[PDB]
């Protein structure tokens, strides 16, 4: 098959790499980084969100599997020394695929911007106050005012969700969770304060009310955006796949990586 | 139809109880109280779960509805003055049904006992301090010690769950959702924090570590069990099935009843 | 000077104990356990509470000091290779003393009942719902419906005060800290959710709605009151004592329990 | 006496300004902008903010007092229909003044630079990750990794510090509250995650890690500073100083502004 490697960029990372290489050169494998089948990233979880979107344009003809060269992450969930068993299987086939949802983000001016995430896509105010007004399925729902909000895929829960108190949610069910960034709650500013839920088909959709610029980021990639007109949440069609060869549930990477290992 | 009608048990309540009967009397419609198809419920959220505890055997044939006298319950979501509109769609059939998921508990003696719960059950520790040993899917994920847990319906969110801090999904998502009861987080004792959303067919199984006697509670039945060996959560097979004759979504009533009606 | 000292009850406080009296036979040091000057005691924080339970009478003619056999306790916080090197500035006298806030807690009936509380007190409700009215100040300030609530002691924030969410603060500061527990928050009821620190001299008081029952606890013990007409917080006007040998911060026993040590 | 009065700048707060100032004419009262010895602030606690740094070189001889033309503020606390009486008692003088902490920022470069605030001060990082070691007194605590922290006063605790879990504490105690902003908590990095109260003298200091550039604010003015080598809190030996002609206890401009009013 085709396949590329991507990595850190240090040593640890880059050695391991030269040598998954020259393993797979004894097998009937093929390096390529224009079109592979199999994306392998040596490093770490923000090193592997980077190989998800240099091809994020081929997600139905990719199995991703991640190396931590570091500490355990939730998607590098590969110890180093099981590199040479893992170019073993890689070559042989026959392993089972396993799909994570996503999220989609559509940004409306006065064209259209569209964005896929893996983790979560937040939302602040470039220097003034954050005032949107939030919308569920075409209904208003609250008025908030804070410092922004966070929308988060089942498997980004982890991470920045996890942090503003979100709950952490099995990678498998269709979902997207939304959060606040403290949130004013004061006898005229009313908003929920607990997380959201949403299954699939559901849109939740930002209308801002003064202000028209807000930093929006993307998993990694932050940029300002200017004379925004709406921002649209919804889990997206599209799904990430993994490729598995042994049994590592989501809720024991969840106990080595908060509880201990 | 087979129907019976319950009521808070004052006023305002019995005498709506008794314009319905005789609004149904003018019908094809027979008063029925042990094996009806229509429970109506006339009160509130917790006149409604008496309802649902009433005929848990008979889930699969009957489709509930709740009327509030009072303020607007996420289960009683109908208006008084809409009793005499309700009774003649009832009559002529053709409605739709919704149906929510249930939380099954079973606990495990030295035989079994089991329960259905709509809303939510918690474990608390009767006198002594409670510490129990939490095990998802046979693994062992964390030993936690505080006030105890509370396993939550998606429609039960919006309930104790909101309370504790748990995040509110909606209730076409076959999940339950553990939140924890003032844990404690030191040195030595270490817990997630973090509200956890468990799939269908995953099973969570609390098991003791000093004292066997604990105080369970499914919605409003609170027993005393002594010489506990094992306590299961998982989501129930069966479900709870409503009448619908308006679209009233569920974030719409979750606006009414936290953000302003 | 008079001394007594209390143990866990297990071999390594026991054995510690009765190495701590042979050291004291060696100074002109008196054990009695009826009018002591020093109270020592040797196990964990829970067994220095009982020690101040049992002495709280003669708060002001005893300095206490606390030991540890197990981990590192707030009370207790010397390890019991120092005990040796303690028993000799004991008898030598010419000692530091630090002094903490506590708690007053009077309960009304229709007598009066006050309590001593070094950790916290809280209130909860004896089977039906906890509703009560909380004035601050002789003003209504919000009627609270919950599990209860929790007035804590500067030094005990870092207790039951911690797990609800409550702020660490110094204990050179005389104040005190109430917190909520699972409060509920919905259009009808509206509670501050925040914790609340109120200065020396002000006065919280709790009174009933409906039921008259509730559990109270003052640190350790727990006891159920019956008919109870009003229940008032304030800092109390004594304190507890200690004896300092070295230098020991507040924020750095903090440190070594919730970082790392 | 010497006055001046400022305004928000729309129509209710200018015309009630000229109403003031004529109503002052009428007395031994002089305008000037210079050497104030009454400020008067008429719009909201944002307008109120600017009054107290306009002049916050002369807080010792300045007696602040606000008037809120929209909802009330918590500096701001006087009716506009009380403008012609608050005019009578401040040419009378004979009035009693409170006075409320403040907080002290010193940031040190690679010269030093000072801020005073009344509300809270707030670091973040600019682009990159916002990591700091967190020292108190002398002593390491932490190592903070997330959005950022904020440093309350007293009386701002019912601002940004209560919006991200901190408590209320009364504005007569000498003390700050530091908590954090969406805190990083694995296996490797370790916050303490509760709100901390520090009493008068102590020094809480903040030290870079890798960036060195931050974005402080103070209040509402927010600056970047590059090449940080510390940033420096502690409770400020300067007060603010207000007029009162009426009992308004702090708790129950809490009541008034988030419970009901
Ligand atoms: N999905 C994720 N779950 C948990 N952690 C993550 C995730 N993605 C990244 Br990048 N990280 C590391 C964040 C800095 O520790
Ligand atoms: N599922 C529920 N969601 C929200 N609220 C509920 C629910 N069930 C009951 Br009973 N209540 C009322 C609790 C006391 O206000
Ligand atoms: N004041 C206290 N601060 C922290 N911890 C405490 C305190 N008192 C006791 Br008892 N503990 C132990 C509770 C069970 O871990
Ligand atoms: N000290 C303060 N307490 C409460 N609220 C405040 C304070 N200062 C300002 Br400005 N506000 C208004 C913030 C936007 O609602």
């Amino acid at each position: 098959m085709k396949y590329m490697i991507t990595s850190k960029g240090d040593e640890k990372s880059d050695l391991l790499r030269l040598n998954m290489i020259a393993g797979f050169g004894e097998y009937d494998m093929e390096y390529d980084d224009v079109e592979p089948e199999i994306v392998i990233s040596i490093g770490g979880d923000g090193t592997f969100l980077s190989a998800f979107h240099q091809y994020e344009e081929r997600l139905d003809e990719i199995a991703f599997i991640g190396i931590h060269t570091g500490h355990l992450g939730f998607y590098a969930d590969w110890r180093p020394a099981e590199a040479d068993k893992l170019v073993k299987l890689l070559a042989k086939g026959e392993y089972q695929k396993v799909s994570y949802p996503l999220l989609k983000t559509t940004v409306k001016y006065g064209k259209e911007a569209t964005y896929l995430a893996l983790n979560e896509s937040t939302v602040k105010s470039s220097g003034g106050p954050f005032v949107v007004d939030v919308v569920i399925n075409d209904i208003h729902f609250e008025r908030f005012r804070g410092d922004g909000l966070c929308m988060s895929t089942p498997s980004g829960t982890t991470a920045y969700n996890k942090s503003l108190g979100g709950a952490l949610m099995h990678p498998s069910i269709e979902a997207m969770q939304l959060t606040e960034m403290a949130s004013i709650n004061n006898r005229v500013y009313r908003t929920i304060g607990s997380p959201l839920v949403f299954p699939k088909h559901h849109v939740v959709s930002l209308q801002p009310v003064n202000d028209k610029d807000f930093q929006i980021s993307v998993d990694h990639l932050s940029i300002l955006h200017r004379d925004v007109q709406e921002i649209r949440y919804e889990v997206s069609a599209k799904k990430i796949h993994f490729a598995r060869f042994r049994s590592f549930p989501f809720w024991r990477r969840v106990h080595d990586s908060f509880i201990e290992d």
